[PDB]
């Protein structure tokens, strides 16, 4: 069941609201403020890859004050 | 509990072996091969941030074939 | 026939609008929403490199919300 | 049937060879020598997302002389 | 205490204003105008990781004129 | 006394070795393993600018394993 | 006679306008629209180095909607 | 005497004006329009490094049209 | 006729060798040593874009030292 | 006279030797160890631009342990 990490660069004074908003998106398992060149990361479980359309194109990129998105799509798991 | 996302660039031919190895380190909840500028991502759960010494400096950076590493430390969770 | 891969970075809330706009253009064979640094990627087929002025500068770049383009034109094919 | 564009930087001498070794991978529909920061592009057609491991990790990256790989995975198409 | 290095790129006319304001924050032990790509660096001391939210997201990023912030969080010290 | 922040990117297996060695140099007040693109940061205190040669060129860069250094030199402190 | 290649990033709609207004500069031997991180290239011909001010600062950068310019100046030829 | 090289990216239409403005600043021995990813370079002579406050923070960054600045502080001369 | 601008980054002590080596190739109309990130720039003149494999992949990339190429192919000329 | 600033990235343990060597080069007015992403800067006065062939291509790139160079050529002075 497909995993993705969405790296989100918001506007400084949007971080809290954008994090609270993104937590509500059905496919989003976890979301955090992180150190580094991106300010938020969303851990997202998809039933299919088309669902990045719903959670990123629509869920995330349609939110006011998001500047840049980068999706790291997991294609092989290493369990145990 | 402190979450981090460790982004890892191995030498090409070392992806699988490094993925399998990183999976066995205790603090490593999940690891995947991903699309993007990095090739693997480990999702890590820590009791203290110091444990990044154990998991990244020692655990990961001591493995041969790991060219670059970048840790996105989560400092705030957005649940619910 | 000359192939080109056109990478498009649209404004966030314009991804769907521009993907659909680009699919209309006669030279575009396929166009997708993709993971990575460019939200859209058009697979373009061309009579001659000259025609890329009509698809890129006229066709794509005239549209509102296109921040960046980057055309990867193909000069040698590997058949079978 | 998932589409992905694999961006490949090979060592300069290996280019015309590596392309011919890429073409003969099972999942590669089209493969080109291109202008830009990546020398080869592979148009891949996948059964699922997990089949990226077969075409990239255990495929493209296995081969001698491939320096970098970047996969742009298509999750939504735009018809017409 | 946890140590962090907060790298701040202000709008150019805001350097002094932002500098003096960051120095008022309880967690900031030292803050400087520096050479390099970030005009201000804050040396911060934290009770926990979570306190980074109070200093960066609520404290610095709430301020007028801050373009980018980048936190380097110290997980291990080397004494002597 | 001038302050500088020295950003050290070591070879991954050298992190601790270099950490401990940099801690020995008389001008280094604090040195840490950090998150980010540079594994080590040294907080240095200088008698004059020229003393940077002693710490960086003769001191850090004369050590086995250091890939890149970047010095952020503080020319103005903001008190309170 | 100094050669330089001026790399120009225009605003997306301005490309065809600027491209035609670049050619109309006294020093521009041939301006093209190209692939890559820069949309226009100006192959310039100079009497001396100071004449870059004429063709770039007072030339190209005086036109509406030029976002970035990068000049690669030729200092040696290989026959 | 402490030397620095200040690299200045102005707005296009401000280059000339800013070059003339920066020339009048006391500590500025020479200024030029240059080739490269920066447009102006001021060569600066300082009695103390604090003086970068006067010349850069105040002198330069307070001029309108200056988009990015970068200071290369010289900490060792090689005469003869 | 199709004009291309080829940018070459040779190994340092190979600049003169490759510049003179590039100048022989039949399609190369001009080649210079230049300021910037790429030491050499060939002005190439092609009959068909398929000829870039001759000039770049075998013609330029086969030679020792050439660390990186980037071809700016032209698709629209501006006359007068 | 034509002015140029040559930014030199040497190998860590080469800085001093390369700084001393570059200083004896006839066209080199001043050379310094500097802070930032480049380690040395050479301030160079030329009678003609071809002289970058003697100072840079030969004078500098021929020296062992120089990794990258970038020349910012001054084309207009702003005196006073
Ligand atoms: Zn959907
Ligand atoms: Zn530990
Ligand atoms: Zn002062
Ligand atoms: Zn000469």
């Amino acid at each position: 069941m497909i995993t993705a990490f969405v790296l989100i660069r918001p506007r400084g004074n949007r971080v809290q609201a954008l994090g609270e908003a993104i937590a509500e998106l059905p496919q989003v398992a976890e979301v955090y403020s992180v150190t580094g060149p991106y300010d938020l990361v969303a851990l997202v479980r998809l039933k299919d890859v088309e669902e990045l359309d719903d959670v990123v194109t629509q869920g995330i990129l349609s939110l006011e004050g998001v500047e840049r998105t980068e999706t790291l799509l997991a294609f092989r798991a290493y369990p145990r």
